[PDB]
């Protein structure tokens, strides 16, 4: 797979490539755009097309799902871009974020993630353009993109002000609203709600729905999937969540930890939790995490038990011995 | 007319049904419309919207499905332009857009829902496309009209953008510190560099696509096309170049027409020291815009060659208005 690279980025590369001094500066800057945002990465999203399109085969089949693959790292590398302009990110993947760059600032990243992102389509269209699925697969691509689109919407604005049902200030362009949380939202149909959407669909529905769709596979098994990918999203952010305790808390971020937490204290710890969440004062988050008190490193432990099996006992009732090798498979690498 | 203007909230409704339709809870659901609603509604409306008419004249020159299918194909140029200003508006950190604050501006808005808002509008454009005309034959076409011409819009925006700055000159990805004073660079400063600036960043999607969008719905692939491609370089041009002659961009450090004429015209281009901040009187020290408006729209009518008696009269009749 890390290897099919450089052909993809550069048939992009050539389709731009078609006044001289320009085309040279372009491809300097694209050629960077690419290398920098799309390497560098585990690339699960990507091998996961292949060992699912290898699992349900000759260069020219490898070919077409090698570039789906990439498309999703492209995809990745898109959202990594903006979600980090949109969180105001300083580091990812150890190096700084694209848009702090001098040479490259927010007024690029803006354009880079366009960029990026219909580079996606194109790149379809010269590998697959004639094949049968080619509407479905660039369909497929969309509705993932759209779903984390909203999923990125809630995410971002689940504590803020505009959430009575208040409008919005088109002439308030001034003051800020004192990131505060908003005990109405911790609960877990709204997390799940917003994992969802924000990571499940892109990360392994279009990846395993690539695969199945060049495979030839519509059918009831994608409903089958979309299941299991939504559980796999939760459970794998709900991971991520356990992990960035051992920036969220001063971020505002709605996570599991908080939600358990909150279920969980009592009617006075909950108010220390709003006077301390999202501040910027390090007093403040010194003791949010303290109050992790309630033993969440062991809640955790409790929930991957159980999730797993959740996940499990949905990949048995799917009733295809490749996939289900695949997705006990990842389950594991994840 | 405004049966087009009339059209509007069919397909903004569409789009936030679909929406509506994802696995959420209600009070989350009632949210996300009162947002998406509005994003629509402040960005959409407003404009003058030459685009869409001109998608809807095209295609006239007809039943109530068609009409849907081909004011489908108009709002979804006005969505495009919406989603263009929003994000030219970030990028070039805007203040005022068709007389209200620019959307990125707001408080319960901000930079960070204004880009993932680009995205979304952008692929509103493909959503409506799939419900409006998912089954027609043209439609593979319609969606790959759309693609490439914002590619080609994408890439003027690039060069718009970047024309004067420091990796342009005869990346460090290191340096992260404020970015470096801006200069215009003198070897920027020409006809054939403007033309490949101005053809991208206006051209493909403010005349190519929506014309292309009313023929490939009407049936016509075709030599015409190309035909088509070339009128509408020339009045990418003849238009942008009429915005430079109104005018913040000598402010703004940007490549403009005047610049330009008044570089190959003029000790006065050491112009260097004072664009990007007198610039201003020696512009009235050098009626050669009056001398280009009437060469160009000679050319443009000359190339409208064509041959459809149809399609001349709606082009001859954008370049009226
Ligand atoms: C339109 C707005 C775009 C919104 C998209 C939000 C993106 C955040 O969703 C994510 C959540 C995660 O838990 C993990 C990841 C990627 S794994 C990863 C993580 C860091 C570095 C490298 C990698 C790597 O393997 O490539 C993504
Ligand atoms: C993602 C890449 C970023 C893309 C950036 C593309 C630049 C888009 O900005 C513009 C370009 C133009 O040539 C003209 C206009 C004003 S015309 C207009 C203005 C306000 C209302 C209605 C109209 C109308 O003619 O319908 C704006």
């Amino acid at each position: 797979f890390r290897n099919m690279y450089d052909k993809y980025r550069d048939a992009f590369l050539s389709h731009l490539n078609e006044e001289e001094e320009i085309k040279e500066h372009i491809s300097k800057y694209y050629k960077l755009l690419f290398d920098y945002n799309c390497l560098g990465g585990k690339n699960n999203r990507g091998i996961l097309v292949i060992l699912i399109y290898e699992y349900v085969i000759n260069s020219s089949e490898w070919e077409k799902a090698a570039c789906l693959a990439w498309c999703i790292e492209i995809l990745q590398a898109a959202f990594l871009v903006a979600d980090d302009i949109m969180d105001k990110g300083e580091m990812r993947r150890n190096k700084y974020c694209w848009y702090l760059l001098k040479d490259v600032e927010t007024k690029n990243a803006v354009n880079d993630v366009l960029l990026l992102y219909n580079s996606i389509y194109k790149l379809i269209e010269i590998y697959l353009r004639n094949e049968s699925c080619y509407v479905d697969v660039i369909a497929t691509f969309r509705d993932a993109t759209l779903k984390t689109i909203i999923g990125q919407h809630l995410d971002t604005n689940i504590f803020s002000d505009k959430y009575d049902a208040r409008e919005i200030d088109v002439n308030n362009i001034n003051v800020p609203e004192q990131p505060v949380i908003d005990i109405n939202m911790i609960n877990f149909g709204v997390y799940k709600n917003i994992v969802i959407h924000k990571t499940a669909y892109y990360s392994f529905f279009l990846p395993i729905v690539c695969g199945m769709l060049l495979a030839g596979i519509d059918n009831l098994i994608y409903k089958k999937i979309e299941d299991i990918s939504m559980l796999m999203g939760e459970y794998f952010q709900i991971h991520d969540d356990y992990l960035d305790i051992f920036s969220d808390i001063q971020n505002n971020k709605l996570t599991w930890p908080l939600i358990k937490t909150f279920e969980l204290c009592s009617e006075p710890d909950k108010i220390k939790i709003v006077k301390n969440y999202g501040k910027n004062n390090l007093a403040c988050v010194k003791v949010i995490d303290s109050l992790y008190q309630y033993k969440i490193r062991k809640h955790y432990e409790s929930y991957e038990k159980a999730q797993k099996a959740k996940i499990l006992s949905a990949i048995n009732e799917l009733h295809h011995e490749g996939i289900e090798y695949v997705l006990k498979y990842l389950l594991e690498i994840l």
